[PDB]
């Protein structure tokens, strides 16, 4: 909220929420109710465009630093699926095997590439439509992005990078060269095989609020390239070696909440209450629980001291395993042939 | 030749030159004798390798800022053909359409890409063997280079780039990102479809001395990647916005020497002599004239004053048009099918 000012994003008022629901014909995701996606840039443009019968596209991404996604990383992906189902628009997903090899001394491109492909399985396991979704790694799609990477780079000073991402002269040049790579897919030109070279297809970018810098930068260069400014919709972080992965079994999950999940309850049972703003388990349930009436009542009871830290952690565990089990079976149905449909660069479509 | 030592280069020795002629059965190309290629880094390593029956490869390049190559730009290319004929080794040639779009405000990728393809025709017109030569533009081969680009970038600080190329914070980030692109082909890993993934094939890089910075940098990162240091052999530039292009007609050529070619002769005929170190026409004939006996005698007569500036400029004109006519007919034999042979990324070969 102090970060929303210094970035210069606007809050998503109810009037926007009511408009999307109004235009879509579907109930708003709970990530809106609960201010999980709380922030945007020019999201009102997207609804303007969709109001006019015009199509647009979604862009989101993932950095493969681990073989499996955290559950926290499903927050933007699950939300994007909802947006794809609601607007029925194409989606574009970048796996940044280049970035994480660059920004993490303890990594190689062989590992990042493999982690990328496993990560795709977790991503597809969220139930995206392959007829509407194009997924790709930077190592494999770099040539298609290169022309827009070069155009963005020519318009930004090295000093502007420092100013935006806070790098220093001591940083490796790879760090300076990546932002353009992440910026590039927010322009329709970077996907000739779906949009046909058109430059007039608006892009909407769901992302954790910490990714905002890349898209602040690209919104500044857009006009100088005669391109549309991409719109953004921001989520808050999902708070914290080992945190909860989507391929964790029931025992792993229970083990981690009980030992590593910071409680807001009193040390002993001096609960005739608890602090919900610091309780990690409460904040997790806010993302997961589709039942509103349960949530308020859990929050009330755990606040007032008629629920111990022990019980709130158990409720979360069973929610996490329901989530993680449903994702794990969906993942079993994902083979190289299913991947191929998502990775297939060509889409015989009529946007031209 | 004090900067040339300071940089860390070595002058090419008669021993080194004799050592070669001994080892190939061919008399030495005159760019050696005339000290046009005067300098090297670990060229003695290449001869060591060739002494042992082992193969290596050549890497040279061209920046397409103009539709036609200057005659000066044929100096490294003509020399490389000689090296290819003498050692019978594979060659790899990079057209940097990315660089010149990056470094020249008055350029676009469309122009640079086209200028690249016309430039290839001039390059192929030097008589390279397509069974031994692989030519490519960065826009088209970037994905194959990307892994080594990324590996070089992770090992160099932004401050190291400033220090080596003299860039400033005000410079666009594209300028910082390009050196790795030019470095990458000096490692055999960057050509899996000829060397088979092998990292133990030495590379030799012919270049104008002003390109040295890129290969100073890449020689410093080689060990940290477990890669071989590339060797280089360096040429002095053809003495210098119109200069002589390979597609210039006779009239264009005569027009340029007479008007723009700095003479070392006296203003009027106060020649009972001339200064050969400043005379641009004399220095051009040193590169061109395959006849030694003529050259000494021209130099003597033009020195002593029994040849006017007028005649020396005419001799050069007729040499230039003989050169430029032979190149122009060889260029007429170059179609997209010929280009395709050179640009074809795959080479069924036994280096593995
Ligand atoms: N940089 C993001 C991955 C990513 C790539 N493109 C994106 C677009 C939007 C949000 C995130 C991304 C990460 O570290 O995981
Ligand atoms: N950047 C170089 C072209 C080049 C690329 N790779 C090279 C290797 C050797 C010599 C030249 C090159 C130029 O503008 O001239």
């Amino acid at each position: 909220n102090k970060l929303i000012d210094k970035f210069g994003c606007k809050l998503i008022t109810k009037d926007m929420i009511e408009r999307m629901e109004r235009l879509t014909g579907q109930k708003a995701h709970h990530f809106f109710r609960r201010n999980i996606f709380l922030s945007h840039r020019d999201f009102e443009k997207i609804l303007d465009v969709y109001e006019k019968g015009e199509l647009f596209y979604l862009y989101t991404g993932r950095g493969p630093s681990s073989e499996s996604l955290h559950v926290g990383h499903l927050v933007p992906f699950l939300f994007t699926k909802y947006l794809q189902d609601t607007f029925k628009v194409p989606l574009v997903i970048q796996l940044t095997d280049d970035e994480k090899f660059i920004f993490k001394s303890n990594l190689t491109l062989e590992e990042t590439h493999n982690y990328a492909y496993e990560n795709m399985k977790d991503i597809i396991a969220c139930g995206f439509d392959p007829e509407l979704t194009f997924i790709f790694t930077n190592l494999e799609y770099i040539a298609e992005l290169y022309p827009d990477i070069l155009r963005i780079e020519k318009k930004i000073s090295c000093s502007q990078i420092k100013s935006i991402f806070g790098f220093k002269d001591s940083c490796n040049v790879g760090k300076f060269a990546f932002p353009a790579v992440q910026a590039a897919p927010a322009f329709s030109s970077s996907f000739p095989h779906i949009f046909g070279g058109r430059t007039d297809i608006h892009c909407l970018v769901p992302h954790a609020i910490d990714q905002d810098p890349y898209f602040r930068m690209v919104r500044d260069v857009a006009p100088r390239l005669g391109y549309l400014k991409p719109s953004s919709i921001h989520s808050i972080f999902l708070p914290s070696n080992s945190s909860i992965f989507v391929n964790d079994n029931e025992e792993s999950i229970r083990n981690k909440i009980m030992k590593y999940a910071f409680s807001g309850g009193q040390a002993t049972e001096e609960e005739q209450g608890a602090n919900l703003d610091v309780d990690v388990s409460w904040q997790y349930l806010r993302f997961l629980m589709e039942d509103d009436e349960k949530l308020e009542e859990i929050g009330k009871k755990y606040s007032s001291g008629e629920m111990l830290s022990g019980e709130i952690k158990s409720i979360l565990v069973q929610e996490l395993v329901k989530l993680t089990k449903n994702h794990q079976k969906n993942r079993e149905a994902i083979n190289d042939d299913v991947i191929a449909k998502f990775t297939n660069k060509s889409r015989e479509q009529l946007l031209k």
